[PDB]
Order: structure tokens, then C-alpha cells, then sequence
């Protein structure tokens, strides 16, 4: 079982950073460190096995966030089978995914109450306050502000999103993906501290190629603590990033 | 162990292209699908039990043969530590290596006993006759030549090395790198069927960022009869490539 393999990394209060939430950064990749296949090629990267192992890790996750990315490829539900609530939080600077919002499956699921409505992470300005009133009576939806002042080069602050999750009583989010979202998230340091806890990722017994979705971070980055675990077709490495 | 792991992977005749060696690519991978760290860093990816792995690995083989940029890069050995003769075989297609002969490990070992006398693997003509019979004489190197009617879009043709090799009685080779070596035989197919016999990755712990040296093929690749290993600080993948 993956169950007591994922142990010393599933969320608990030995932290560094109590203004934050407990985040774990996970994904599945190919061999070549790929999250996606090439541009109409079907992505089967997970199998069975660490489906039910992310189903689990969110079972211990108070949110989920992901990027628009991720949304607009995968049409996710963003809750978990296990029965458990967790909240959706979806990374969308322009708020993008409003277009969608008659088609995502993550709004349906909230409608219906089997899933959590989703939060919507914008730029401030974005979501008139009359849109954001009728969004959250017609759909539940929430929108949450980064105010210019924490936007650098034109990124919003992982340390300021960050905080806005634990002011509202998320005490940890799984971070499941965008490539951009990883690549980010295994640098950003807080005075050498990681953001990321733990790191949690499938390994996919295939390769995407050249043209398929490409994970690899801007400098070398070294973990500790590593673990290894494997089913019948992936494997998974759990661990933290090195101060 | 891996010996048990490796089993039903190491050489053995159940081959579909007699013409050929058994092949075994391998190579040891950070997550992020790199097999070098940047220029002036230092690599470090595969921990002592898959040294070992590699070393038993050698140990079925009759040669090992890795490309230029390899030798240029590592000065590697090539020889088994368990003591059994391998034959090191080098693709070095314009002999490139010829003016390091003297400084090389590999022809070190050869002349000291630790290791067998080379191969190189050239065009046809790029060593002079007299060349070929001094460096025969001094070094024990032998120099196997690709015909014209075998480079094709410029590319030596693998089945054309590899049919030479079992011509001259090696019946197994284990090919450690080079990307591009990797990346070609990741893809290399002889009316469908995969040259290469067993593909046995390592997969070490670590990132080595985007200014690392990458393997990712051409296209995507599927891998059939997947086993994984792991020990306490790396993951094994065995596998075969998919028809």
C-alpha cells in the first residue's frame, strides 16, 4: 500500500512557514519528465494505481489548485472519491475559465454539492463587484484578489497566495499542476525556506517526446528525505526540497 | 536485491532479429529526464546500489558501447568490476578521438590488462591503413568501419553497427549512452521490431534543470513488460520496447 509509504509526508504541523499552509507539489510525468503528450496525442500517464494514490493524498488535503492550463486540458472534477470535502482552487490571473464556466465540471460538481464550489484567484479589478455578487449566487463561486502590490514581474506571489489560503482557514493544498505552477514551486524559496513540503510525484513507465508538455526547473534542485514506492506499472518518489 | 529484478532481462536468445546482439540500453536519469548536469556542474544521479546495478549489468554482457561525447565527457573506464572481460566499443564516427589515444582510461586499461583493447566504430577510410596498423600494434584498437551503402540521412545505420558486432561474435551489448545515441535507439525499428532487447533506466532523485544534458525521444515511445525496483535512494525501470 501507498498508504503507509505517504505517511511522514501527508500534511502535519512540523513546518517552517506557520503563515502558510502545508503544500504539497505532485504531478505525474513521463520518463522524459514530460505532464502532457504532444498537441492531439492522448496523455496516459498514471495509471489505476496512483489515481487512488492522489484520491488519497486529497483525502488529506483541505484544497486543490491547479492552473488554467489544467483546467482547459483535463476538464478536472477537483474533488476527491473518498468522500471527503475539498475545495477547489483554481489559479486564473484573467479570470480566463469564465467563459467556460457553462461547460467545466468542477462547476457542476459544486451545483450539485458533490464537489466544493470552486475559488477563483484573480487580479485585482478583474471580476466587477456586481459579476462577483451574481457569480456567487448563480455558481458559488468565490474570487480572490492579489493586489498589484504583490504581483512581481508579472507573476502573483506564491507567498501571498499562499497566505490568503491559511487567512481563510486552509491549513494545507495539494498542488496538482500547470508546468509553469512545478517549474516555479521547486525554486521558490522564502529566505532559503521551500514553500513546497512535501514533493510527490508519479513516474509513468513511457515517454511523450520532444513535443509533449516539458517539466524541468531553471537550476538544479536537490531533495532530502526521498522515499520510493511502485505498483504494478508506476512508481512514485516521495521527498522534500533541500534548504 | 536486482539480481532477481533483472532476471528475465539480462541476455538471453529470445530475440526476434537474430542478425543482431542482444541489446541493452541503459542510462541513469535525474527526474527531470537529464543524464548530465550543467557545463560546470557536478553530476551526481545514480547512487551506489545502481553503480552496482550497472556493474552486474556489465558483468552479461560481451561489450559496452557508448559515443564520443561520452568518453570526452566522462574518460570512462569501461570495464566490469566483477572482473569479467567486457569488449568497450566506441561510435566515433570521424574519429574525433584520435588525438587523445595516448590519455584515454578505456586504453589505459587495455594496455594494463584491466580491460580488453578497444573498438572504435568509424566511416570507412577516416583511419589510414597506416594508422589502423600502429594503433593495432601499439594499443590493441581495432577499428570497425561502416560502409557508405550503410549511412543513411548521414547516420550510420544501427542495425548495420550492431549487425558487424554480432559478426564478430558479440552476441550481447550494452549501450550507455550519449542522448543522442539514446534518443535514436529509443526509436530505432527494423520493420517494426525494436533493436534494442531490454531498456533498464535509473532514475536518481534529483533535478538537474533545463541547462542539463536531456534525453527525450523524437516521438512518443511505449514500453512493454514494465517491472520497477527501488532500493533506498534510487528506482530501477526495466522494460522492453513496445512492437
Amino acid at each position: 500500500s501507498f498508504v503507509p509509504f505517504l505517511e511522514p509526508f501527508i500534511p502535519h504541523e512540523n513546518t517552517l512557514l506557520p503563515e502558510l499552509p502545508f503544500v504539497t507539489l505532485t504531478y505525474a510525468q513521463s520518463l522524459d519528465s514530460r505532464i502532457a503528450a504532444k498537441k492531439g496525442e492522448r496523455t496516459v500517464i498514471s495509471h489505476q494505481e496512483t489515481k487512488n494514490m492522489t484520491q488519497y493524498l486529497r483525502s488529506k488535503h483541505d484544497a486543490i489548485l491547479v492552473g488554467v492550463k489544467t483546467v482547459l486540458a483535463d476538464d478536472p472534477g477537483l474533488n476527491c472519491k473518498l468522500g471527503t470535502p475539498i475545495r477547489p482552487i483554481i489559479l486564473d490571473p484573467t479570470f480566463q475559465l469564465l467563459s467556460k464556466i457553462a461547460s467545466l465540471k468542477l462547476i457542476k460538481l459544486g451545483l450539485s454539492g458533490e464537489g466544493e464550489p470552486p475559488v477563483f484567484i484573480t487580479r485585482k479589478g478583474v471580476v466587477s463587484p456586481d459579476l462577483q455578487a451574481n457569480l456567487r449566487s448563480d455558481y458559488g463561486i468565490s474570487i480572490v484578489e492579489i493586489a498589484d502590490r504583490d504581483v512581481h514581474r508579472g507573476k502573483m506571489s506564491w507567498f501571498a497566495i499562499l497566505k490568503i489560503l491559511k487567512d481563510a482557514e486552509i491549513h494545507s493544498v495539494m498542488v496538482e499542476g500547470g508546468a509553469t505552477i512545478i517549474n516555479d514551486l521547486l525554486i521558490c524559496r522564502q529566505n532559503s525556506v521551500p514553500l513546497v513540503a512535501s514533493l510527490i510525484i508519479t513516474v509513468g513507465p513511457v515517454y511523450l517526446g520532444k513535443d509533449g508538455v516539458e517539466v524541468t526547473p531553471a537550476r538544479s534542485v536537490k531533495l532530502g528525505n526521498v522515499r520510493w514506492w511502485h505498483g504494478i506499472q508506476d512508481a512514485v518518489v516521495a521527498a522534500s526540497l533541500e534548504l
